[PDB]
């Protein structure tokens, strides 16, 4: 998972609603 799991969430609360 690594922070991109994180990312994953940062991300897709900004883009994929």
């Amino acid at each position: 998972n690594y922070h991109l799991e994180n990312e994953v969430a940062r991300l897709k609360k900004l883009v994929g609603e």
